[PDB]
């Protein structure tokens, strides 16, 4: 009746289209997301940076490089997981995204994760917290590292952006991060 692929590609076009927030303005190609559509585990960042918007995919930049190290040293392929940020457009001088423009976007997180139905999603950053908490305020930095009931069961392990570690190049706070990412994988069920 239906593909995940197509659906995908639905998502695709309306964000192609969509020009709910002021984000549309700015940016030259939506970043919608990537990877497999059959992951068992997400990764959601905040949104596109330069090289994102150029290529119109997501974590190409250095802080994507820097996640795929990550993901690599979790024992885990880009190629086997799906990558994706609260919102679509990247904003004007990388500033980060109003929680208007992020309330606005997210309908699109929502049906990517519907679709994919994964078991854990990792959130990195504060931005990607706050969507899996309500908008709500919230600390990344107290509640890194610990599951969250979600919708359907699902959980979500929160730990820092990328872009952090870019810039606090300390080998504690690697460490911190993949011992976050092994915790999501724990998740994950059993066969
Ligand atoms: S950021 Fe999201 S809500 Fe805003 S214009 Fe882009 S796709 Fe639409």
């Amino acid at each position: 009746m239906y593909t995940r692929e197509e659906l995908m590609e639905i998502v695709s076009e309306r964000v192609k289209k969509c020009t709910a927030c002021p984000l549309h303005l700015n940016r030259t190609n939506v970043v919608v997301g990537e990877g497999n559509l059959d992951t068992r585990i997400v990764f959601v960042g905040e949104g596109p940076g330069e090289e994102e918007d150029k290529t119109g995919r997501p974590f190409v930049g250095r802080a994507g490089m820097l996640l795929t190290e990550l993901l690599r040293e979790s024992g885990i392929r880009r190629e086997d997981v799906y990558i994706c940020n609260v919102v679509k457009c990247r904003p004007p001088n990388n500033r980060t995204p109003t929680p208007e423009e992020q309330a606005a976007c997210g309908h699109f997180l929502l049906a990517q994760i519907e679709i994919i139905n994964p078991d854990v999603i990792v959130a990195l950053g504060a931005t990607a917290l706050s969507f899996f908490v309500d908008g709500k305020k919230v600390s990344i930095t107290k509640v890194r590292g610990n599951p969250i009931d979600w919708l359907g069961g699902k959980k979500v392990i929160p730990t820092f952006h990328p872009s952090y570690l870019l810039r606090n190049r300390s080998n504690e706070l690697r460490r911190i991060v993949l011992e976050d990412i092994e915790k999501a994988k724990s998740f994950i069920k059993k066969e």
